[PDB]
Order: C-alpha cells, then sequence, then structure tokens
C-alpha cells in the first residue's frame, strides 16, 4: 500500500 506493505 501507499508507503508500507502492499
Amino acid at each position: 500500500r501507499r508507503w508500507f506493505w502492499r
């Protein structure tokens, strides 16, 4: 995601 995991 966005700035982390996925």
